[PDB]
C-alpha cells in the first residue's frame, strides 16, 4: 500500500486517466504484466495486441470490484493466464 | 531477418509509427526492454518514465544507424544498463 501514487492507483480509475494518457496507463499494465507472467514460462510473446487485452479484460474485472488496486488487479491475470 | 514486419522494423522507423500510435511502440520497447534487462538483475522496476527513456535515446542511436532493427537496438540498450 506504501507504493507511488501511480502504482497504488486503481485499475478502474486508470481508465479515467487513459482518456488523457493512454500511454502511461497501458504501458505499466503491459510492461509489468508481461514481465510478471513471463515468470511462469518466460516466452510470453511481446505483441501490442496481448497488452491491449490485459487492460480490457482486467478493467472489466475492476468494474465488478473497485477494491482491486492496479498493482494487485493485474496479478490476478498473472494467475489467469498463468495456468500452465 | 525473417521476423514479422513490426518486430523487423527499425527503432528509427518505429518512432515514425509512434507518431500515429505511441502506444504500440512505447509498449513493445518497454515490454521486451524491461523484460530483457530484468533478465540480468530483476531489480529493475516498471515506470512510465522508462518507456519514454528507452524510446528516446534509442531512436537517437538508430538515427545514427538506420540499419538498427528494433530487437537489436534494445539489446544495445541492455548492454548499457548491464554495464555495472
Amino acid at each position: 500500500n506504501g507504493l507511488p501514487s501511480e502504482t497504488y492507483i486503481t485499475c478502474a480509475e486508470a481508465n479515467e486517466m487513459a482518456k488523457t494518457d493512454s500511454a502511461q496507463v497501458a504501458e505499466i499494465v503491459a510492461v509489468m504484466g508481461n514481465a510478471s507472467v513471463a515468470s511462469r514460462d518466460l516466452k510470453i510473446e511481446q505483441s501490442p495486441e496481448l497488452s491491449a487485452k490485459v487492460v480490457e479484460k482486467l478493467n472489466q474485472v475492476c468494474a465488478k470490484d473497485p477494491q482491486m488496486l492496479l498493482i494487485t488487479a493485474i496479478d490476478d491475470t498473472m494467475r489467469a493466464i498463468g495456468k500452465k
